[PDB]
């Protein structure tokens, strides 16, 4: 579990979307696995605009931070599982690390700000959902 809150934006994975966050939505692209509603309250977060491939993730699964190298955001065939067919995913980055079900929505962060989230994973790698092309977040 986990999401990015900046302005009046809360983004977190399509997959773990409640029921408030689809009756305050804004915008989703199951391509993606993102899901963004709207917050009353201001949000903690700033997001990253860069190209940068390194990085700092949470792992929930372990309760710690590990420094990852991922590749650029990318379409990624991803495995049939019980949230989505078997189909490609876009915008999304791997990266060498432990995750396993339950890790998704940890946040990647470089040292610009917020680049993703955690989305899927499996056999030492970790996949995230970038958010830094998503420039409206911002206004
Ligand atoms: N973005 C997706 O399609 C994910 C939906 C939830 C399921 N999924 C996963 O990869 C789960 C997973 N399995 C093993 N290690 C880590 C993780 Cl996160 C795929
Ligand atoms: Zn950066």
């Amino acid at each position: 579990s986990g999401a990015i809150y900046v302005g009046n934006y809360r983004v977190v994975n399509r997959h773990l979307a409640t029921h408030n966050d689809w009756a305050n939505l804004v915008w989703e692209d199951s391509s993606r696995d993102l899901l963004v509603s709207s917050t009353t309250a201001q949000g903690c977060d700033t997001i990253a605009r860069c190209d940068c491939q390194t990085g700092v993730y949470y792992c929930s699964s372990r309760r710690k931070h590990y420094p990852v190298s991922f590749s650029k955001p990318s379409l990624i065939f991803v495995e049939a599982s019980e949230y989505y067919p078997a189909r490609y995913q876009s915008h999304l980055m791997l990266a060498v690390g432990h995750s396993e079900p339950g890790d998704c929505g940890g946040i990647l962060r470089c040292q610009h700000g917020v680049v993703g989230i955690v989305s899927t994973g499996g056999n030492g790698l970790v996949g995230f959902a970038d958010v830094r092309d998503l420039l409206w977040l911002d206004e």
